């Protein structure tokens, strides 16, 4: 038993991390086969960032102006192109550690692992959720751009996030690996704000099932409610509306525990209206919303 | 900015994980050079659990009683011995992915990453702390024994933990890689109870510094205290006493924030006496004690 904030094993991604330097700017890239993917703002300087002319900046560059190092060992760039907000550097060496992979766009409320990297060197791995306002509450410092988020589906690494920037509120924004931002953000330094964040209801329910599976049942009573009546309470506490599709994906956790989804909804309603009364749930005194139903199943069933 | 429960990258350890089968019992092993390490209770069955006579069980086995697989390649066993509660299986092929490593025995309050594994295949990684009562609050299912805990010191993997068992309280116990249990526990299915758990004070203070670095600052008060007076408060709330070495270890965070450790102690005193009054710190409504001062520096300096 037990429940931790668990990330995917990072080995397959570690072997893809490189550093990309353009003049005085260095950030991280993702080296897959004979291409390195990185944020295009690596070609910028301070004079550029309000309205970078990325096409102008790139055409002034030769393959020789890009310095790519894999473990501080240089790779030769033989081509360069731009796809949306990502630079694609073609190198003369294919990465022999490239895993089976896919580029995927994740949905708000879904989770992924982030391999935080600096100067092409992995520093740590943690779990993040894509917030309903299309930011992530990550942990990133100067030099972290180009760090990626990923899930492992079977034996395939599904890359879903490349890091670009931190908003003044301390939250983070980035792109998919095709270079399209999540949310209403741009890679120019205009004043940018994320929408109001909401709590991911289906994940809170998943985590309450995780608590039941682990024997932490004090919040459970033989109560139940309707989906409409639950959602009336949810919106009073800035929780996302729970749809029948959310109910369905909680099926496996309901099946394991024998607690109907709307019974757990009734328990959650009671927690929101009356509080937790100084009690903890799986070691937390707040309601946690960055575990998906699949996250709980994986950790409560040990998939490899 | 930001602050997360962050583990070490697990790649160097992933390449060391194998599956060990004895009879119909399968768990995980650690393959370094030409030795596979795993919990010795792999050689047990239902009968032996009360008081396994491990020496009898092991001497009666042959090399052929052990099936070791790295992925789907079989590693032929050429010897089998016991070191404390760990089985050492000598195999014919040395692990080509053996990292620079050390076996280290860590102290209570220190943190490490756990690569949770099943049938020799990694499932996930998370961060744990050695509790003062020498248990860990991990996440382990049946088949997870032999999973290891580690820290990374640049290029060197320091293995500190191998998973053996779960106490009925939901917490976990295991050994170092020399086979010696942390705490008073034994690998027998006997009524075993963990001593009273306490809160790791130096880690709470490190996390409060992480909060200040991240802009959470409402809990700061202008008072300073002394180490003796603070420790009287620690004792009341089942916090570990704070030593001068702890204070000095917090020095890098005090230097980054300009807040003296004993000033942060006075802020923690008020938090412990009166709670947080509906406010949060780094997204938590509890005082978090599984980040060491180093974990905060490493994450807040990169
Ligand atoms: C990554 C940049 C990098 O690694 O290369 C230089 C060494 C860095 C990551 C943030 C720095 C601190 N922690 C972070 O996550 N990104 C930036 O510094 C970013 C550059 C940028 C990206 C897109 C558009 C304009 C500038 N600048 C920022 O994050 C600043 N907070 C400014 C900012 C930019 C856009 C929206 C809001 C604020
Ligand atoms: C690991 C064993 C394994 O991999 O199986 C081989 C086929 C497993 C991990 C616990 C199971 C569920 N989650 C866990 O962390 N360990 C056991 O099952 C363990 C076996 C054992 C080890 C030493 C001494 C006796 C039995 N049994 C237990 O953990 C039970 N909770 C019984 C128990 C043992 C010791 C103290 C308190 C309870």
């Amino acid at each position: 038993s037990g429940f931790r904030k668990m990330a995917f094993p990072s080995g397959k991604v570690e072997g893809c991390m490189v550093q990309v330097t353009c003049g005085t700017t260095t950030l991280n890239g993702l080296w897959l086969d004979d291409v390195v993917y990185c944020p295009r703002h690596v070609i910028c300087t301070s004079e550029d960032m309000l309205n970078p002319n990325y096409e102008d900046l790139l055409i002034r560059k030769s393959n020789h102006n890009f310095l790519v190092q894999a473990g501080n060992v240089q790779l030769r760039v033989i081509g360069h192109s731009m796809q949306n907000c990502v630079l694609k550097l073609k190198v003369d060496t294919a990465n022999p550690k490239t895993p089976k992979y896919k580029f995927v766009r994740i949905q708000p409320g879904q989770t992924f692992s982030v391999l935080a990297c600096y100067n092409g060197s992995p520093s740590g791995v943690y779990q993040c959720a894509m917030r309903p306002n299309f930011t992530i509450k990550g942990s990133f410092l100067n030099g972290s751009c180009g760090s990626v988020g990923f899930n492992i589906d079977y034996d395939c690494v599904s890359f879903c996030y490349m890091h670009h920037m931190e908003l003044p509120t301390g939250v983070h924004a980035g792109t998919d690996l095709e270079g399209n931002f999540y949310g209403p953000f741009v890679d120019r330094q205009t004043a940018q704000a994320a929408g109001t964040d909401t709590t991911i209801t289906v994940n809170v329910l998943a985590w309450l099932y995780a608590a039941v599976i682990n024997g932490d049942r004090w919040f459970l009573n033989r109560f139940t409610t309707t989906l409409n009546d639950f959602n009336l309470v949810a919106m009073k506490y800035n929780y996302e509306p729970l749809t029948q599709d959310h109910v369905d994906i909680l099926g496996p956790l309901s099946a394991q525990t024998g607690i109907a989804v709307l019974d757990m909804c009734a328990s959650l309603k009671e927690l929101l209206q009356n509080g937790m009364n100084g009690r903890t749930i799986l070691g937390s005194a707040l309601l946690e919303d960055e575990f998906t139903p699949f996250d709980v199943v994986r950790q409560c069933s040990g998939v490899t």
